[PDB]
């Protein structure tokens, strides 16, 4: 094909350990999500894969994870660059609270809509919520506008703010002929996928994409993928 | 203005008492720890920094990612510049100081090492590293006149001093707090351009590894006191 998409997804952080929701709060990878980055930076050394630029979000499980990979692939040199439009869901007032106080608090059939739901949003995270500041007043969001720092986010919401980036400033590297690695987040790169492949609303919601895998795209010119998305990886990983 | 400079420690196999060069040569363990301890001294005096710079050597990018690390701002945008590199030390690139005067005697290694213009003889194709650093991919957009086969000082620092004019300035300029992890000679270069030092007394120059390194510059960017190290009282006066 003409081209040629690599995606990652990091892997376990510390507050899945937690079962907490982390949305924008900053959770380090543990030990383990750690060894999975590892793990798919050897695969993509294995198969030979060169990258001209990186892109991934503000966070540093994403962060980690493409630096992990970087150097298992002897390309640290590599431009990389960080974007706030790739961070991981806004999960609002549910950030921090683990199954049970989601559950406690707002009762199975409600948190039910919001896990299937694709526009409708979590509750606002309110400024007397226990990471308000920690988030909504991290001076790495400075810039943003009154309407781009968001509250909370419904799938729609974090995929239309994934997208124009990748128009704007990824499309561009990719026909101008640069390989390009995404190290990003479970939602973000279910937006990229649903813009590659055209997929519906359900489509997208049941998408799982796995952590720590080398995700790899065949694109022709137009960016459109000739053929599935393949899994990069020994014969049991790329099975699971 | 304040601007923090970080040169890295300590390479693989001794290879910083053997010409590192632009052999990408990774950090040792100490080295590793070394960068562990200027990113703490620069957490617990609370730094804060809003654009990063550094070559494309990792050694210089493992320990501003390092440093990144414990300072919690791995965030922050970075830019990669070959010109940030290593003094490119030709024909002597990885050979200790005993093979150096054997293969081209004490009068002349004492020449290259005390002049300013003179560069060391050329990395040839029989150089073991001379595939492994010319075809690198890395610099494969450089014209023949910027890919070094050897560098003088007066070289290294000519072809560090234009990204500094053009890119790192009008950072400082914007009120961007600056960090940039480089090496030895190219840190020379800068300093050197901020504080007016002369030929002589840059070659006299030898900044301490691993520490961060503080500059307070005026509106014209000229420095208002001698740099400053970062770090517990010992390390500090060592330094
Ligand atoms: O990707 C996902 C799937 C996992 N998920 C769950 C769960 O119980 O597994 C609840 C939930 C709620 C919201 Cl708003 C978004 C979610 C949720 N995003
Ligand atoms: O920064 C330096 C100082 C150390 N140095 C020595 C030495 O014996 O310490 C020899 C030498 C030769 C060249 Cl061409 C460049 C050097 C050299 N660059
Ligand atoms: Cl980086």
């Amino acid at each position: 094909a003409a081209y040629k998409l690599v995606l990652i997804r990091h892997g376990e952080s510390a507050w899945n350990l937690e079962n907490r929701f982390s949305g924008w709060y900053d959770a380090d990878l543990s030990p383990a999500g750690h060894e999975e980055a590892k793990r798919g930076g050897q695969a993509l050394r294995d198969a030979g894969y060169e990258f001209d630029i990186c892109f991934t979000s503000v966070q540093k499980r994403a962060i980690r994870t493409l630096w992990t990979v970087l150097d298992a692939i002897d390309q640290m040199w590599l431009p990389v660059v960080r974007t706030w439009r790739l961070n991981e869901r806004h999960y609002g007032g549910l950030t921090g609270l683990n199954k049970a106080e989601t559950a406690a608090k707002h009762g199975e059939a409600q948190v039910k809509i919001w896990r299937r739901s694709y526009d409708v949003p979590p509750p606002p995270m309110e400024p007397d919520h226990p990471f308000y500041s920690n988030i909504s007043k991290d001076r790495r969001y400075a810039d943003l506008t009154e309407d781009q720092l968001p509250s909370c986010e419904s799938l729609k919401d974090t995929i239309a703010r994934a997208l124009p980036f990748w128009n704007e400033e990824i499309v561009p590297q990719i026909k101008e002929g640069k390989r390009v690695l995404i190290a990003a987040h479970g939602n973000s790169l279910r937006g990229i996928v649903k813009h590659l492949e055209g997929l519906s609303e359900e489509a997208i919601m049941e998408l799982n994409l796995p952590t720590g895998i080398p995700i790899v795209y065949e694109l022709d010119k137009n960016l459109k993928p000739i053929k599935p998305m393949q899994f990069l990886g020994d014969e049991e990983t790329v099975r699971k």
